[PDB]
């Protein structure tokens, strides 16, 4: 179409009309002549280290976001609306930012995770909980904040989505950040004899904590410290209360000898890095969780060379012909560390996901957004999961990725500025 | 880099710069606000179905090709250059049409392949056997040639790169074209009861034959005859000599059950659709062949929903709980079957690679061509196999796409043109 692209699938030969994309304002990172499709930071939006957004470049994003806002409950060009976007204006002029209500930040919040694009949960996107927490104004206050969400959201298994919304970045003030990548994960440790205990993605994070006074307990699976910034003070070690923090012991349905492997996870996915963009605010500590898919565990955390690693020891285990790559012994020891992660997490009755019911219940997703909004941005690379992809029905699917806002972009790790 | 894009491989850290990707003047399809990296057809070339281009079109192509072949040998601007330069010229003319010489025909073909960015098994690109069908007039002289192909091709199991030129595109006298999909493949028939028969990716193929006179054995892995179009006229029906056809039994080397399945495939995948394109020529009839990566078959011809779709079948022999999809029953027979694929093929000598071997040098490849021609044109989306994905190093590899020519287009399938 002359402007109405369609995106088909190759399985089932459904064919959907995409809209949505007149809408997308930022850029993607591709031009007519290259494709960056594959680049896992394209930097066009990866949150600017620099100063911050000035009154002149606020308002328009501040307009841009409240039209979108009011035409959502409909109600574009009410006195509601012209009201507010004149409080808005009045207001960014004299304290050079301005305050979402608390319906207008819901609504951003769900639309940050809605239009996120990498996203393959994203069916639950309208069931978030928001949790408020700009009224915070110290480490301990967030440490507070972030027990409260992790406990919400653990539900004792029953997970439940949840984000916890810190005060907005200004300028001079200071901002808040949540040092750690996630709020629970576990340490890495360089051993001198070249070997790597714990996680190796958290060899830096761990030794930043070690230096602040964390006593390490040096073990392979301990919970790392909560490393928390407000405004933009040093970062204070918090330890998140163990009975708070929900693991599985990983064990197999046949093999009897998958538990001693030792292998264990937590339960609760909770990213802490990113920044939340709203109109043109820019929330830098925004916890949000929701639940795994059982391949980011499996696949990922557990058999990426440079994560746990754990192929090997488990391929020799079950006495596989490891002397060939054509024996595909790697894949078969893959099955079942994935099938003991789902066996084990529905066992311990924690809430989980398999890569085949979650890519089902997108395509679902994607169906609803096409009819309802209009289209669905999509990060095909991303979506497809990292084992058996053509077995699952995304990979037939394609998918047409652009930016809509609000959103969630990445930002500078705290250490490589922060000051002292 | 202000022009010099840099690509990363997340597991090794390794980074790469690109400048080949300044010499790519064709597009992707992709604008800076929306990326379309995830569709099968972006229609940004896919030849035509129009005229043919025209001598003030074809000029400027042909140009560029010969600037681009001589400065391969490090002789651009020589007189030998401009005189070339100067008879294409002088004979676009007077024909609307030039012959490329044997060596120009060569290395077109070869960077044909170095160029294209979907294929993963490239390391071998500059060994690829290239005949000359240019003098070829009639269908009975296609099969010909085409079982020569075949025959060297197969080289008796040990599978060598191949392509057969016939003549380029012209304007009226009409052109070739292998009306198959591919030299060799099984057919499909719609059964009454609603069942398909065979190869349901082929039924529309199988139809037109047994329209042409074929006599359908109507069997599951019935070869389908070569349906070939010479200079314009009605394509002819034509048997690969079976002798020359190698197919492999598919059998496991555990599960002696796996036998009775009554699987098998044959040895030497040929693409025969696809448009050669070489300074502004077109060879739409170009069928060339290497040899297969284990999940071809395995994985999607086997797997695939809308094709074989052999999952629960196996699935039931194996008695896999097929209750839920969290037992990974799918994932399960999928390795099985790429298992049994691979030791067949390796029994009965035939070659084969396996897709962790075929992505490892294709890194190679990529590194080699970055180090050599300042970059590598790669599509993720079709780069990683249908299986393992992040246990295979491609996955970890970001990789950026373009389009160079000389190169292989999608063009429209014959019968949907063709009169009579
Ligand atoms: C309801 C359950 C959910 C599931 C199963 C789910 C699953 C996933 C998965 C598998 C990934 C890939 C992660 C990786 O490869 O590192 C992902 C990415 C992402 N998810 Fe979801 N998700 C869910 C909820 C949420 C929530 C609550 C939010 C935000 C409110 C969210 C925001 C995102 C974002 C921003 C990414 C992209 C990360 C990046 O770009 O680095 N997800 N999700
Ligand atoms: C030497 C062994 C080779 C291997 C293992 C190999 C493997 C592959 C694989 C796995 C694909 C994916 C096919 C699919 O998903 O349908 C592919 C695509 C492709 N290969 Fe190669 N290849 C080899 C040789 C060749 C040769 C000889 C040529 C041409 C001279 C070639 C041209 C291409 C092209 C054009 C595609 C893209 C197909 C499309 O866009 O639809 N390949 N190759
Ligand atoms: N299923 C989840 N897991 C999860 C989601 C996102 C991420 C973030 C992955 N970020 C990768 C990345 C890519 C590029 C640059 C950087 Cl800094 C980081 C991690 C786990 C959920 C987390 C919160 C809700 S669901
Ligand atoms: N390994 C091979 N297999 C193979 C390569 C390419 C193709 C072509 C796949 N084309 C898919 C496609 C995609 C979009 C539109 C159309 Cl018409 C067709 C098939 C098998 C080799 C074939 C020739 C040499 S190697
Ligand atoms: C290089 C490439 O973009 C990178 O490895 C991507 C591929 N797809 C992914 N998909 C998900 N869900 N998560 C990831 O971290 C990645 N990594
Ligand atoms: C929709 C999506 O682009 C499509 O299914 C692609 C994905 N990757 C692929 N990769 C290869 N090698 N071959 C294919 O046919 C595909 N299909
Ligand atoms: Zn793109």
């Amino acid at each position: 179409g002359p402007r109405f692209l369609k995106v088909k699938n190759w399985e089932t030969d459904v064919v959907l009309t995409d809209t949505l994309h007149l809408k997308s304002t930022l850029e993607t990172g591709c031009t007519e002549h290259i494709c960056m499709g594959s680049i896992m930071l394209p930097s066009q939006h990866t949150r600017k280290p620099e100063d911050v957004r000035t009154k002149d470049q606020l308002f328009p994003l501040a307009k841009e976001f409240l039209d979108q806002y009011y035409s959502s409950i409909k109600r574009f060009g009410s006195k509601a609306h012209m009201d507010r976007l004149e409080e808005v204006n009045k207001e960014i002029e004299s304290t050079s930012t301005y305050q979402l209500k608390d319906t207008e930040l819901i609504y951003g919040a769900k639309h940050a995770w809605r239009n996120a694009s990498r996203c393959v949960g994203r069916i639950q996107w309208s069931k978030l909980q928001v949790f408020d927490a700009r009224d915070c104004t110290t480490a301990h206050g967030m440490f507070n904040y972030i027990c409260n969400h992790v406990k919400y959201a653990t539900n004792k298994g029953n997970l439940r989505s949840a984000i916890t919304i810190f005060p907005q970045r200004t300028d001079g003030k200071h901002d808040f950040r949540v040092w750690n990548s996630q709020l629970i994960r576990y340490a890495g440790y360089k051993q001198p004899d070249g070997s790597t205990l714990g996680d190796p993605a958290n060899v830096q994070f761990t030794e930043i904590c070690i230096q602040q006074g964390w006593k390490a307990p040096r073990g392979r699976f301990d919970v790392l410290p909560l490393l928390l910034q407000a405004n933009g003070n040093d970062p204070e070690l918090f330890q998140i209360p163990p009975e708070l923090v929900l693991e599985v012991p990983i064990r197999h349905p046949k093999f009897d000898w998958f538990k001693d492997l030792g292998l264990k996870w937590y339960g609760l996915p909770a990213v802490s890095n990113m920044l939340l963009e709203i109109g043109g605010l820019e929330f830098s500590a925004c916890p949000f969780s929701g639940w795994y898919m059982g391949t980011e565990i499996g696949v990922r955390d557990y058999c990426d060379n440079s994560r746990y690693n754990i192929l090997e020891e488990v391929a020799k285990k079950m006495d596989l012909d490891m002397r060939k790559t054509s024996s595909l012994w790697k894949d078969q020891a893959l099955v079942e560390i994935n099938i003991a992660v789902l066996y084990s997490f529905q066992s311990d009755k924690v809430t989980i996901v398999d890569h085949h019911s979650a890519t089902e219940s997108f395509i679902k997703h994607m169906e609803n957004e096409y009819r309802c909004r209009g289209g669905c941005p999509a990060d095909w690379v991303w979506i497809v999961p990292p084992m058996s992809g053509s077995i699952t029905p995304v990979f037939h699917q394609e998918m047409l990725n652009y930016r809509l806002t609000p959103s969630f972009e990445y930002q500078p790790d705290p250490w490589n500025t922060h000051v002292w």
